[PDB]
């Protein structure tokens, strides 16, 4: 029970645990917001076909240079420092370093950084390069930081597990289901848009959840009562459990009054 | 209402009362719904135009031998020969058979196997084959032995008859009002989309229910101010009956709670 | 209210007017209904292009014949002498012919009635005709005397007028302000879908609705811009009275148990 | 606040702000909403092709002329005088100069009519003009003068602006991470239809508001998979604040009473 005679680390975690009570803090928090949303704009800018195609060393999205010419990558660069920085500030100030795991919004940082220092271990299947230069983009929920709101949702959607397992549970159901019944309805066509029941896949669930594409739709009577069936089937399943999730959201967004 | 009075039956009945008695059978219950999934997979799989075109013969969509070549074919023999030994063990312990069949689940599954008879008794008239190739898919609906959310899926849809009645009958009444108006508003035009209104139905099912296809749109002023009304009397009346089937799912969701 | 007090004419009302208070009353409104549903069909299946092609066929709508041979027009002589015999002989236990004007179900049947016959007397200054062809569909509404369900609606809209009217309006100043945005957005292009906008009032309108068409789409970032604003819109304007009109009918819903 | 005390600005302030004190007073209501009525649809219909085309009369606007002596100018301006003699006559009864910043009605009346004066001003280089052709546009929310259900529209948009922006925030984050899976899970395809994550996030917006288009649609399976979860998560991110919106609503709609 002893304390731990730092007297600098705890300065810092408890100067910085009340961003609203003192200007630094603020600035500082502002600046982190600032610096996640040009990251989000640099990584969605560096997409566009202009500058892609004149940016493995190829496959990984990114060549490594010591000129850097790019300003793509000084921009990722210099956002990537100031990560690293807030990371081992708040990593070497916290007091409860083996509990330091705790807190979500780390889990994330940590996570996002794992990939560096796996590629660098791995450089001394190939679907893995896709998923983790998929995964870079979740920098996003390093909002969940400073947003009080998106804390609510991932409360909401942590304390909503079961109702979301049932919704994907019967949405699957009735995807199979509607995708076997139009696939057999309409069969026996050679226009049909449906060539296999993994195909109808995509059609039923764009219409049970009622976005409706018409890239694929039924041409035959059988075909257009079984999507009729579909459309309404999927509002009956959607409405199920959306408003036991959104029960849990009310609750936890009107727990703080 | 005499007992068997051998014994052993009333051993039998507090054996097969507790599926949570132990962990055989929780061992069971995952090989059974293993064997569930891997029948759904197996069946979505056999329609790729990858197996079914590069093996009367298109009727059926599968040709029963002794030999057994076909891989789906094994999978299907293998677990129907599953589902058997499930249904034979299941029904090898109730005396009165007669009133046995007050459960929906063994009517499923004697469902699932009704197409094993039929084959056999027309080995040795059109409709029969394709509803039973159609039919082969509802053993989805045996995962409801597994999965209780299902069950509560179950309840609702039998304690909301009568309001699911009332938006099958008002989206009924508004797809003809509105097939009617929209085929009269277009009808004076070559280039219309509508050619007669049962045609025009299923305009009026994918409008009402907000799912939209672009497939067959309005073109006319008339047509278009048809489908305005379409679309907000779709929205006002798939809305009405959703709270009352909500209502009950969620009672019966918070009952087991 | 009070009896009639004639003595006779109260055996006749209560004979057409409660099925459920013998047999053949129940047998009569059994007929009625069967004769509605079939009148419905036969009109739905008149238009279709393998008869409607084979019946002045404009302004009259039908052919008159002694023969008779279309078996369209034989249903649909049918169902208006039974529709006109169920009118009369209610018609004839009505002691207040002043007050006949005040049941919206009885002015509903005999705006049903007045196409055929009306057009038949004066057959022996141009939009009467429109209104007629229009308004012979309505026989529809005629299964509201049949229905309890339909009369729960009836009576919704009827308590839900002045919430109805402000989604009408609210959609209405949503409509037209975002068909305006994106008419000015892409009012510089020549491959622009929105020529003008009252031709945007329809995408205005598919997107409040959240249905989606696709056939005018925009195609400029502002544009583009304009149709989210426009979907989230939608959404937020048609959630608002939806509710107030549902608690409408589940209050005339849950009356009567 | 307190009465102007000069026994004559009270009169008028009493005619033009209470109609249903005289009547008057509800006719100069009903010709006020008759003008506002005429003005929209004048604006609406001055767009068409039949008329623009038959009138740079697009970019300005008007047609300058010395002459003018086309009758539907002569209109737009009668509106505009009718609208200038309104805001003069309830300008002329504020008796409190002093206290601008007390009455929201003077905060909004002194921002709308700002760049009525930039307006002047340039009368006597190329977005300005733009935005003041679209900008003409709100005069349909003078509507919500008269209208009481825009009034609660209005308030309950201003009391829940936390809600709203947390919707919009909701979306936008889905929106980018939806975008980006989509780009990066097409983006091995010569065929793919989204070039870039800006170019996506169109997609992404009308696939979670489940509205739909159908203009540019994932062709994987990767695609494919990323859009259901993006129709799913559009829906369960839209459904949470509606409820609290929808609250807003109900109290400012049941609070008049």
């Amino acid at each position: 029970r002893p304390l731990p005679e730092n007297e600098f680390q705890r300065q810092v975690w408890l100067l910085f645990e009340y961003p609203e009570s003192s200007g630094p803090a603020r600035i500082i928090a502002i600046v982190s917001v600032m610096v996640i949303l040009i990251s989000i704009v640099s990584f969605c800018l560096e997409t566009l076909p202009i500058f892609r195609d004149e940016n493995s060393q190829s496959t990984i999205g990114y060549q490594q240079s010591t000129s850097f010419t790019d300003p793509f990558f000084i921009v990722e660069t210099l956002c990537i420092i100031w990560f690293s920085f807030e990371f081992l500030v708040r990593f070497f100030a916290c007091p409860s370093k083996a509990g330091f795991f705790t807190n979500i919004m780390n889990i994330i940082d940590i996570v996002a950084i794992i990939p560096y220092f796996i590629t660098l271990g791995t450089e001394l299947s190939l679907a893995i390069l896709r998923v983790i230069r998929l995964v870079r983009v979740f920098r996003i929920f390093k909002l969940s930081r400073h947003s009080k709101g998106l804390q609510i949702l991932g409360q909401t959607l942590k304390a909503s597990m079961r109702e979301l397992g049932l919704l994907i549970f019967f949405l699957f159901i009735g995807v199979i289901l509607f995708s076997s019944a139009v696939y057999f309805a309409e069969a026996d066509e050679r226009d049909s848009q449906f060539p296999s029941i993994p195909d109808a896949f995509w059609w039923a669930v764009v219409s049970m959840t009622t976005v409706g594409y018409g890239d694929m739709v039924p041409t035959t009577i059988g075909g257009k009562i079984v999507g009729s069936l579909c459309a309404i089937a999927g509002v009956l399943t959607i409405a199920l459990p959306v408003p036991v999730i959104v029960s849990n959201f009310n609750y936890f967004y009107h727990r703080e009054t």
